[PDB]
DNA sequence: AAAAAAAAAAGGCGCCTATAAAAGGGGTTTCAATGTATCTATAACCAGGCATAAGTACTAAAGGGGGTGGGG
């Protein structure tokens, strides 16, 4: 294909192994918002790497927004370090990436309804609901959002390799339905 | 002809849909079986009204004997 999808977002979970007083975290950490009435967790953001963590009373958290596996682990470590610095027996445990999202640009337009009619068992296209075509790939198990513009969204991957393999697999069919 | 107010219309801003994966708590809202006062059909209750059977007293009858008084 000659193109390599760009990783745009990585979601990871981390068990800090120790109960937390969310009310206290929200009070001593900067850039933290806590509104239990709507979500039972403290939302905290940091600038390097630019990410957002969801911290729970159970001591477990979700780190989002990271653009690489390293930034994800690194950011996760900083959040844990803050929880500690606040006064908890937090530890960096069970780090695990749960989802990777990537995007592409094949540069050419795509006749989506032709692609949907051709691959009916994998794609759901109804512009009324959503402008992009939803392609549910089997191997690897990656969901793609194909747009008329040639823009491609790939998600559902746990290894960055799946995004790459998903894109290579779809390129031929994308090319086949190129508007030209 | 002119100024004036009222109206429709535009452009811009913001947020929504479908995509994605994954760690603990507390909220309101709807629905479960199990019961008072009142309902239903039943069962059972009194007093009042008409017909049949049992007991009543009543009048009803006929049959005779005995004793006393009067007459011959």
């Amino acid at each position: 294909s000659g193109i390599v999808p760009t990783l745009q977002n990585i979601v990871a979970t981390v068990t800090l192994g120790c109960r937390l007083d969310l009310k206290t975290v929200a009070l001593h950490a900067r850039n933290a918002e806590y509104n239990p009435k709507r979500f039972a967790a403290v939302i905290m953001r940091i600038r390097e790497p630019k990410t957002t963590a969801l911290i729970f009373a159970s001591g477990k958290m979700v780190v989002t927004g990271a653009k690489s596996e390293d930034d994800s682990k690194l950011a996760s470590r900083k959040y844990a370090r803050i929880i500690q610095k606040i006064g908890f027996a937090a530890k960096f445990t069970d780090f695990k990436i749960q989802n990777i999202v990537g995007s592409c640009d094949v540069k050419f337009p795509i006749r989506l309804e032709g692609l949907a009619f051709s691959h009916g068992t994998f794609s759901s296209y109804e512009p009324e609901l959503f402008p992009g075509l939803i392609y549910r790939m089997v191997k690897p198990k990656i969901v793609l959002l194909i747009f008329v513009s040639g823009k491609i969204v790939l998600t559902g991957a746990k290894q960055r390799e799946e995004i790459y393999q998903a894109f290579e697999a779809i390129y031929p069919v994308l090319s086949e339905f190129r508007k030209m």
